[PDB]
C-alpha cells in the first residue's frame, strides 16, 4: 500500500515556507493541483501537492470542508506564499497534464510559468501508440507501480465524493503520490527522450509550448446561440416526420428506416439487387448508388443523416453551455491521435459535416459577441502541398507555385488536355486520386470511390505515376524505411511506430503500410498547425490586440476579432501562419470573416 507515513500533510505556514525554500533550489520539481470538479472554469482548488525528490512529496489541503475538518492554511494565504514560485519562469515544473493545472491557477489570477515537462507528452512523443498516456497506465508501464485511483478515495456512481469531502490524510496519500510518481516518470523518460534529436525537437518546441495555449483556447470557450439550435431542432422534427411519410407513400404500410430488417423487404422486393448497405460504409454504399435514379433509398439516406445530426449537435450543444461563462468549452486532447493531430470532444468539432447543408446550419450557431466578428484562417490543402514537397515533384510544385487548382492541373496532365478545358468529371477523377495517395488507397479502393471498374482505376494511377514519378518514389522509399527501422517521421522529427510492418499477417500488414505513407503528411500538417498556434498565441500575449483564438478544427484556426480591427488583424494572422512556421513547404492561408462560423468558413 501507501500509508500516511509516506508523505507529509502541511497544515501550517512555517512548514509550507520550509518547503517553498527547498522547492526554490531544486533543479526541477513535480507539482499537482486537486479540485472539486473536472470542469476547469468552475472548479475550486481544494489542495496542492509537490515532490522535490523521489519519495519526498507533500500535500497542502486548503479547502476541505467536511464536518469537523481540521484547520488548514487558507486557500488565499497558501496561494500568495506560493505565487512567486509558480509565476517564476526559471523555476522548472514537471506535471501530468499541466494544461489542467495551469487553468486552475488562472482562476486565481496566477500565471503558471516554467511549464517545462509534462509526463503525458513525454510518453506521447516517445511512442504515440505504446498505449494510454494517463498516469495510472504510465506508472504501471515504466515503474511497475499501481497508483491509487480516484475511485479508491472518492467512490463510484452518483454518490461519489468531491475532493473537498475526502479526509485530509486520504486525500494526501492520493495527491502526494501523483506528484511523486510524476517526478519518477520524468526521471525515467526524460533521459530516453534525448537518444534522438527528432522527438526531442517536437517535444521541446511544439508540444510543450502548446500546453498553455490549449488551456487558453479551452478557457476562452465559444459563443453558441441556443435559440438558433432550438429552431433547427423543431424544424428537423418536422422534416423527419415529412421524410417518414414520403417513405411510406413511395411503398405501402409503415416500417422503420432500419436496413437488413424493413428495407430489404421493400427495396429489392420491388426490384433491385439483394445485398444491403452498412451504416465497409465509405466504400460500398448500396443506398446511394440507387439514389441516382431510385427515390426510396434516397429519402432513407437523408432521413438517417438528419436523425444522427439532431441528437448529436442540435439537442446536445445547448446543454453544454457553461452557466458561469455562458459559453461552450470544448476539450482538446493533445496525446491521443497516432499521427500527432489534435482531437476534440464535448463537442467533437471535427464530426460536424463540412460539405453538407445541415452542417452549415450547425456552424451558423457559433456566433461572435456584440461588436466582434468570427474570423477563419485555413491552410488550403496543406497535406497535398506537403506531399508535393516530400515527393520533390516539379510538376506538383509548379502547379501550386503558379496558383493553379491542383485537381484540374493533375487532370490536365493525367488525361492530357488543356487546363481551361478540363471537365468536372475529370477534375473529380484526379481529386479522388490525389487524396487517395495520401491515405495510401489501393487501385481498387479508388474504383469504389469513383464508381469506375477495376483496372480502369489502375489505368488512371499508372498514368498518374508516369506523369508524377516523384510520388511513386516517395511512396516506395517510405515503405522502405518503415520496414528498415519500424517507424516513419514527419518533417519536424515526430515518429509513428509501425509494429505490424513485417506482421506476417496480410491485412494487418497492409494497414501498417498505408499508415507508413499517410503519417508523414498528416503528422507534418499537425506539426505545422501547432507551430502556427504557438506563433499566433505569442503575438496575442505580447501585443494584447482585441482578438481571442477560440477553436482549432482540421486545418483551420477560428478567432473572435473586433469589428473595427478586422483588416489589420487579418493581415497579421495571415503572415504569422504562412511565414512563421515551416519555410520549406509551399503554404497558403485563406482568411475569411462573418457574423458566425459558417459565414467566415
Ligand atoms: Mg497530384
Ligand atoms: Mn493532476
Ligand atoms: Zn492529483
Ligand atoms: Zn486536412
Ligand atoms: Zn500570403
Amino acid at each position: 500500500m501507501i500509508s500516511y507515513d509516506n508523505y507529509v500533510t502541511i497544515l501550517d505556514e512555517e512548514t509550507l515556507k520550509a518547503w517553498i525554500a527547498k522547492l526554490e533550489k531544486a533543479p526541477v520539481f513535480a507539482f499537482d493541483t486537486e479540485t472539486d470538479s473536472l470542469d476547469n472554469i468552475s472548479a475550486n482548488l481544494v489542495g496542492l501537492s509537490f515532490a522535490i525528490e523521489p519519495g519526498v512529496a507533500a500535500y497542502i489541503p486548503v479547502a476541505h470542508d467536511y464536518l469537523d475538518a481540521p484547520d488548514q492554511i487558507s486557500r488565499e494565504r497558501a496561494l500568495e506564499l506560493l505565487k512567486p514560485l509558480l509565476e517564476d519562469e526559471k523555476a522548472l515544473k514537471v506535471g501530468q497534464n499541466l494544461k489542467y493545472d495551469r487553468g486552475i491557477l488562472a482562476n486565481y489570477g496566477i500565471e503558471l510559468r516554467g511549464i517545462a515537462f509534462d509526463t503525458m507528452l513525454e510518453s506521447y512523443i516517445l511512442n504515440s501508440v505504446a498505449g494510454r498516456h494517463d498516469m495510472d497506465s504510465l506508472a504501471e508501464r515504466w515503474l511497475k507501480h499501481k497508483t491509487i485511483t480516484f475511485e479508491e478515495i472518492a467512490g463510484k456512481g452518483k454518490n461519489q465524493l468531491t475532493f473537498n469531502q475526502i479526509a485530509l490524510e486520504e486525500a494526501g496519500r492520493y495527491a502526494a503520490e501523483d506528484a511523486d510518481v510524476t517526478l519518477q516518470l520524468h526521471l525515467k523518460m526524460w533521459p530516453d527522450l534525448q537518444k534522438h534529436k527528432g522527438p526531442l525537437n517536437v517535444f521541446e518546441n511544439i508540444e510543450m509550448p502548446l500546453v498553455p495555449v490549449l488551456s487558453r483556447i479551452e478557457r476562452n470557450g465559444v459563443k453558441i446561440d441556443p435559440k438558433v439550435l432550438h429552431n433547427h431542432s423543431e424544424e428537423l422534427t418536422l422534416r423527419l416526420a415529412e421524410l417518414e411519410k414520403k417513405a411510406h407513400e413511395i411503398a405501402g404500410e409503415e416500417f422503420n428506416l432500419s436496413s437488413t430488417k424493413q428495407l430489404q423487404t421493400i427495396l429489392f422486393e420491388k426490384q433491385g439487387i439483394k445485398p444491403l448497405k452498412k451504416t465497409p460504409s465509405t466504400s460500398e454504399e448500396v443506398l446511394e448508388e440507387l439514389a441516382l435514379d431510385y427515390p426510396l433509398p434516397k429519402v432513407i439516406l437523408e432521413y438517417r443523416g438528419l436523425a444522427k445530426l439532431k441528437s448529436t449537435y442540435t439537442d446536445k450543444l445547448p446543454l453544454m453551455i457553461n452557466p458561469k461563462t455562458g459559453r461552450v468549452h470544448t476539450s482538446y486532447h493533445q496525446a491521443v491521435t497516432a499521427t500527432g493531430r489534435l482531437s476534440s470532444t464535448d463537442p467533437n468539432l471535427q464530426n460536424i459535416p463540412v460539405r453538407n447543408e445541415e452542417g452549415r446550419r450547425i456552424r451558423q450557431a457559433f456566433i461572435a459577441p456584440e461588436d466582434y466578428v468570427i474570423v477563419s484562417a485555413d491552410y488550403s490543402q496543406i497535406e497535398l502541398r506537403i506531399m508535393a514537397h516530400l515527393s520533390r515533384d516539379k510538376g506538383l510544385l509548379t502547379a501550386f507555385a503558379e496558383g493553379k487548382d491542383i485537381h484540374r492541373a493533375t487532370a490536365a496532365e493525367v488525361f492530357g488536355l488543356p487546363l481551361e478545358t478540363v471537365t468536372s468529371e475529370q477534375r473529380r477523377s484526379a481529386k479522388a486520386i490525389n487524396f487517395g495517395l495520401i491515405y495510401g488507397m489501393s487501385a481498387f479502393g479508388l474504383a469504389r470511390q469513383l464508381n469506375i471498374p477495376r483496372k480502369e482505376a489502375q489505368k488512371y494511377m499508372d498514368l498518374y505515376f508516369e506523369r508524377y514519378p516523384g510520388v511513386l518514389e516517395y511512396m516506395e522509399r517510405t515503405r522502405a524505411q518503415a520496414k528498415e527501422q519500424g517507424y516513419v517521421e514527419t518533417l519536424d522529427g515526430r515518429r509513428l511506430y509501425l509494429p505490424d510492418i513485417k506482421s506476417s499477417n496480410g491485412a494487418r500488414r497492409a494497414a501498417a503500410e498505408r499508415a507508413a505513407i499517410n503519417a508523414p503528411m498528416q503528422g507534418t500538417a499537425a506539426d505545422i498547425i501547432k507551430r502556427a498556434m504557438i506563433a499566433v498565441d505569442a503575438w496575442l500575449q505580447a501585443e494584447q490586440p482585441r482578438v481571442r483564438m477560440i477553436m482549432q478544427v482540421h486545418d483551420e484556426l477560428v478567432f473572435e476579432v473586433h469589428k473595427d480591427d478586422v483588416d489589420a488583424v487579418a493581415k497579421q494572422i495571415h503572415q504569422l501562419m504562412e511565414n512563421c512556421t515551416r519555410l520549406d513547404v509551399p503554404l497558403l492561408v485563406e482568411v475569411g470573416s462573418g457574423e458566425n462560423w459558417d459565414q467566415a468558413h
